[PDB]
């Protein structure tokens, strides 16, 4: 019958979000509540969310070696309890709303992320014991028969604290932990000198231990250059410890799970740990409410599969005009939306421009990240009239692109699942994607086209060489040409309808989570 599920993360859309993590922790818990399970999320109170009330509960926790208290705020929406951990170090980092969750600059992290996120894991464990759930806390607390779902490296110490602080005294004796991995590139690698700040005994030292040549940039809150080394140096790795201490490790697509366990490249050095522990993938779904052509509240014309020829053409012409491009619904249009970071291959699209004019297509690119990627992005229209770059976070334009574009272009170098392609398919927009991770799972040949592989930099941190960049360009264009060969044909029309008929909701994947959860507690 009824499961008790407590999701712990740094992000819960629409309150806090830097990407897909927030969308999953919004959508999956809502679907689980819909099925009838008791579900809550726990995350930091980064802003004074209007629908959240102070519960008046205070809980002592450690902020590094300092003893401190958190307060818990509580909101309730669509059958899900959202618990927010309140502390000066979460709220007062910036007056700006839903910005700078992980650091002040783009790639730069707060020095004190160790203390901040260790404190989150400690604070979350008390929630099932203390916070009354339901509409206005009428349902009482979740209790000890709880499954903690730890999302990504930020919460990966929770299983250690569960054992050390609770189960060692006979509390939560039957509670379970699930490590839900969204992205293996970030693992909570910290210097070993930060061990004392965790307030854990030495019995967990071996699980935390790690050797590598690739450290993140040093904890000085400005330096952006990662520390590569000729020698392999000793450090801590939170995600490793999380894998070794959880009851089960999951991730966000079967093919990504395969990649992680199959090689040091795919698992970013945690492949053997993932193999040892076992790692299963479940492809993300998505919510339909905000993203569907029938009810979309931003685009110029709503449509469904029957009226796609009318409404989508109008959206296309609207996108074209909005971007300063020649208005003509017969020119195939490619749209990119994503972080301007190595993972997503925005640098490949920009570098591909000289070769792209030959294809007789339009390209629209929307993203934020590196100052000089953003500067390059905005300059693209000058040299290339068929293309347009916009360096902003802009939901309205994202909606215009998803509806108006013929193709959704994702030249990712790695992609645990991806969300753009799911949205795109619901709008009848055809994905053209890199053959990596969950893009392989979500875009079979009936729905879209695969590129050749976009090659990674020879080592992390190292800016990709002009050599490998150009291989990516060629690899992307192979995929685009495959797609353009069918553009405008009866097969094109059919592929759009097949995309729109493709069910990408949380219904099926949520059911798979429930099966895994039921096995853990029985
Ligand atoms: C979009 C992405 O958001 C989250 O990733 C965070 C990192 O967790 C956080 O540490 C920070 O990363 C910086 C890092 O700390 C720093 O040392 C390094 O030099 O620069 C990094 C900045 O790029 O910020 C990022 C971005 O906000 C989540 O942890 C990720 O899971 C999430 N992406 C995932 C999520 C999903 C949803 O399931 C997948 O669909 C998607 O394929 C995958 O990319
Ligand atoms: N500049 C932007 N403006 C608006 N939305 C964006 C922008 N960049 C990314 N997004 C949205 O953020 C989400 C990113 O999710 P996903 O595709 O899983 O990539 P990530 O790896 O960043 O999580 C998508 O839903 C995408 O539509």
């Amino acid at each position: 019958h009824m499961l008790n599920i407590c999701f712990v993360s740094t992000e819960v859309a629409p309150y806090s979000k830097t990407g897909g993590l927030g969308d999953v922790t919004e959508g999956l818990p809502e679907e689980l509540a819909k099925i009838g399970h008791k579900v809550c999320t726990v995350a930091p109170r980064f802003d004074q969310y209007e629908d959240a009330w102070d519960t008046e509960i205070i809980q002592p926790v450690n902020y590094g070696q300092e003893k401190t208290n958190v307060r818990y705020f509580h909101s309730y929406k669509k059958g899900v309890d959202h618990i927010w951990v309140d502390h000066h170090v979460y709220l007062s980092k910036t007056p700006l709303v839903n910005k700078k969750l992980y650091g002040p600059k783009d790639s730069v992290d707060y020095i004190d992320n160790v203390e901040r996120f260790a404190m989150l894991s400690q604070a979350a464990l008390a929630v099932p014991l203390l916070v009354p759930l339901g509409a206005k806390g009428s349902q009482g607390v979740m209790g000890e028969n709880t499954i903690f779902v730890c999302n990504d490296w930020h919460t990966s110490l929770l299983p250690l604290y569960l054992k050390e602080y609770y189960q060692s005294q006979g509390i939560f004796v039957n509670a379970k932990t699930v490590m839900l991995l969204h992205n293996i590139a970030f693992q909570g690698r910290f210097p070993s000198s930060k061990f004392d700040a965790l307030n854990l005994p030495a019995k967990y030292l071996s699980d935390l231990s790690f050797n590598t040549q690739f450290a993140p940039p040093p904890l000085d809150e400005k330096t952006t250059e990662p520390i590569t080394s000729p020698e392999p140096m000793y450090m801590l790795n939170w995600l490793k410890a999380g894998f070794l201490n959880c009851d089960q490790a999951l991730t966000v697509s079967p093919n990504f799970a395969h990649e992680v366990t199959s090689s040091p490249m795919g698992g970013v050095e945690l492949d053997a740990v993932a193999r040892d522990v076992g790692l299963t993938g479940i492809t993300n779904g998505t919510k339909i409410e905000t993203w569907n052509p029938q009810k979309d509240k931003f685009i110029l014309a709503n449509y469904n599969s029957r009226t796609i020829n009318s409404g989508k053409k109008l959206c296309k012409v609207a996108l074209q005009k909005e971007c300063g491009l020649t208005v003509d619904p017969d020119i195939p249009l490619f749209g990119f939306i994503g972080r301007l970071e190595n993972q997503k291959g925005a640098d490949v699209i920009i570098a591909a421009m000289p070769k792209l004019k030959q294809l007789n297509c339009q390209v629209v690119i929307l993203g934020i990240g590196s100052p000089k990627l953003e500067q390059e992005l905005e300059s693209v229209a000058d040299k290339y009239p068929f293309a347009k770059g916009v360096a902003r976070f802009d939901s309205k334009l994202a909606h215009f692109i998803t509806a108006g574009a013929d193709y959704c272009l994702m030249p990712s170098r790695f992609e645990p699942c991806g969300l753009n392609q799911l949205y795109a398919m619901m709008y009848g927009t055809i994905p053209v994607v890199a053959p990596v991770g969950g893009l392989v799972d979500t875009v079979p040949p009936q729905f879209g086209f695969l590129m050749n592989k976009i090659p990674m930099p020879k080592i992390p941190g190292v800016t990709v060489s002009e050599e490998l960049l150009q291989q990516g360009v060629d690899a992307m264009i192979v995929g685009m040409k495959k797609a353009l060969q069918e553009y405008g044909t009866p097969k094109f029309k059919k592929m759009r309808l097949d995309c729109m008929a493709n069910d990408v909701s949380w219904k099926k994947p949520a059911a798979k989570y429930v099966d895994i959860f039921e096995q853990l507690v029985n």
